[PDB]
């Protein structure tokens, strides 16, 4: 089996399945929403009674598994509990990770487009002071882009340029992949992370030296970074943090597992996935924070700011900041660098989230990696065809694997591992061969703290939380997709017994 070569790529590896978009369009989002300050005491919270154990646990679960020959969760689940609805619930693994690719690496194609258009200075040309007339270009530009409805049918048109952009993504993402772990992952993150990290910084600069009529990127930090007390009453609130916390640190979503399936069964699990966590968070709140957040507010003011995170997911990050940046000298160049960020941040998330099927493609099927890897690439690029062509379907999609998914399955995979499986055998697993030593408070925190706030946040949201009929469309798929994933397993555990049925 694979290994990661050193444990500098193994740690960027695992930084770079975390840093993605979520840390720079997700995140701002999120946090504008919510109050900002208001916003992160949650947060923070969710990080230290949810985020980190789970990482831990995945991190351990992967090892775990990866010292048997497996990585994904059909099997992973049925090491650690013997029973065939452990194999079931492990499809989840395999399903989540495929959802979320199918619209992640999209979204990633529009940064490429984005950062190509804007590299030749293809971009809208806005009149030289009304907010409008310099917005309504790049709105438009987005759009266009996209394909987004003029009329009633629900129907995206994307562009020649959009769909080419898409296949060469996909061709990217296929061009590491298929040089496996240590050669192909590994080894590009020891570059995009650096490149990724000097971008970020220098994106933070600039925009800190921003100022207009309107206020300047102090008054951000200052709206992100003051607590609101009034709001910890507020289940909303929490629900969003703990969401954030999930998508951003890629929990539940089986691609940390899949990632220290690699990792040498000796080798420390602790002191890594800390540090890959911190790292992520960093990134978020010190990078990804400090740049939408501070331009809206320093040229629009808190108010307008907040409203156009509450415009949409996309809004903020592919129409004000590009709109932003080109009142300024050199603004052009200065989008080019935020959508090639974006692109790099992306892609280093897009191939751990398809390293998953790959990985059980190989482990499971015995495919050889080309075939693992184009076959994955095809379902990955045919399925995309949804999204593309089908408003809102991306919307679903993201709601149904990349929000109650993770944490269900969040939930689910500690049950397992710290409950049926052991407690005392997990936090041995975990803490085997650690560099440091998990605090022993976090047994409980494992053990009691993390299982009761996780139930308790899906029963409240489930149970306080009226679309078009064309989100049938996209479950329907996905539902079979989960159904085809399931099949497959069969498979595998048939080509299993007559492996052993042969030996
Ligand atoms: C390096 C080659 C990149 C240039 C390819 C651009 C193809 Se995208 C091109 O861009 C225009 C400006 O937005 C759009 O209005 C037009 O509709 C679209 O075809
Ligand atoms: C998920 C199923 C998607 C397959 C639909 C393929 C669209 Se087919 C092709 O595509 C263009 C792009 O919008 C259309 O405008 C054009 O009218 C149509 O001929
Ligand atoms: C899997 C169902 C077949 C889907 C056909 C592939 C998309 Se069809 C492809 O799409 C581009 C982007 O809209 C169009 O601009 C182009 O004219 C059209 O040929
Ligand atoms: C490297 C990025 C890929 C660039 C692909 C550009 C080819 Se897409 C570009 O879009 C125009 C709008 O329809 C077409 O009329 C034109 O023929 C076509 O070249
Ligand atoms: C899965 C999402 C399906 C949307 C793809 C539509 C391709 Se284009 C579609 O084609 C129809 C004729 O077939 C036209 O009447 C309709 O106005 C046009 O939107
Ligand atoms: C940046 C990573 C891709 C995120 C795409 C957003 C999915 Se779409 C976005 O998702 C929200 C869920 O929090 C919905 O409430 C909101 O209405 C929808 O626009
Ligand atoms: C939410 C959990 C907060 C994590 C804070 C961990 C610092 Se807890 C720290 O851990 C040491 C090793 O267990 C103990 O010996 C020491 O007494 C205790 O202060
Ligand atoms: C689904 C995950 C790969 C998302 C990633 N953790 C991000 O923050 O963008
Ligand atoms: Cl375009
Ligand atoms: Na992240
Ligand atoms: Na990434």
């Amino acid at each position: 089996r694979e290994h990661w070569a050193t444990r500098l790529g193994l740690i960027l590896a695992m930084a770079g399945n975390a840093v993605g978009l979520g840390n720079f369009l997700r995140f701002p989002v999120q946090a504008a929403e919510n109050g900002g300050g208001a916003f992160m005491i949650p947060y923070i919270i969710a990080f230290l009674l949810v985020g980190i154990p789970l990482m831990w646990i995945e991190w351990a679960m992967g090892r775990y598994g990866g010292a048997q020959g497996h990585g994904t969760t059909p099997a992973i689940f049925y090491l650690l509990w013997r029973n065939r609805f452990a194999k079931i619930l492990g499809v989840f693994g395999l399903w989540i990770p495929l959802v979320v690719a199918i619209y992640y690496v999209y979204i990633e194609s529009w940064t490429l487009g984005f950062a190509i258009k804007f590299l030749v200075g293809l971009v809208p040309e806005p009149p030289p002071t009304d907010p409008d007339s310099i917005l309504r270009p790049f709105k438009e530009f987005l759009y266009s882009y996209i394909g987004v409805p003029k009329g009633d049918e629900p129907i995206l048109k994307p562009s020649l340029f959009a769909y080419i952009v898409f296949l060469i993504t996909m061709f990217i993402n296929v061009s590491i992949l298929i040089r496996g772990i240590s050669k192909g992952i590994e080894r590009f993150a020891k570059i995009a992370m650096p490149t990724l990290f000097i971008l970020a910084v220098f994106l933070v600069i600039r925009v800190f030296l921003l100022e207009t009529p309107n206020g300047t990127a102090a008054d951000g930090l200052n709206f992100l970074w003051t607590p609101d007390f009034e709001k910890l009453k507020d289940p909303g609130v929490w629900i969003a943090a703990v969401g954030q916390i999930f998508f951003t640190l890629s929990l539940g979503f089986g691609a940390i597992i899949t990632y220290a399936s690699y990792v040498r069964k000796d080798q420390d699990i602790v002191l890594s996935g800390l540090t890959a966590a911190t790292l992520n968070e960093k990134a978020e709140v010190i990078l990804g924070g400090s740049i939408s957040i501070p331009a809206a507010v320093a040229f629009f003011g808190v108010a307008n700011a907040v409203a156009i995170a509450k415009a949409g997911a996309f809004n903020l990050g592919f129409i004000t900041l590009p709109a932003i940046f080109s009142q300024t000298a050199g603004g052009t160049f200065l989008g080019f660098l935020w959508f090639f960020l974006l692109f790099f941040a992306g892609l280093t998330s897009s191939i751990a989230i398809m390293q998953p099927m790959i990985a059980f493609l190989e482990d499971e099927l015995k495919l050889s990696r080309k075939h693992a890897v184009l076959w994955t690439a095809a379902i990955v690029f045919f399925s995309a065809h949804l999204v593309m062509f089908l408003n809102k379907s991306l919307d679903e999609m993201d709601f149904w694997a990349g929000t109650i998914g993770v944490v269900f399955f969040g939930l689910t995979e500690l049950i397992i591992f710290f409950w049926i499986f052991g407690a005392d055998k997990a936090w041995e697993e975990i803490n085997r061969g650690g560099i440091i030593k998990v605090p022993r408070i976090y047994y409980y925190v494992m053990r009691y703290i993390t299982p009761a706030f996780l139930a308790v946040l899906l029963v409240v949201w489930a149970r306080e939380y009226e679309t078009h009929w064309t989100v049938w469309i996209t479950r329907f798929y996905i539902i079979g997709l989960f159904l085809f994933l399931t099949f497959l397993v069969f498979l595998a555990e048939r080509r299993r017994n007559h492996e052993s049925a042969g030996t």
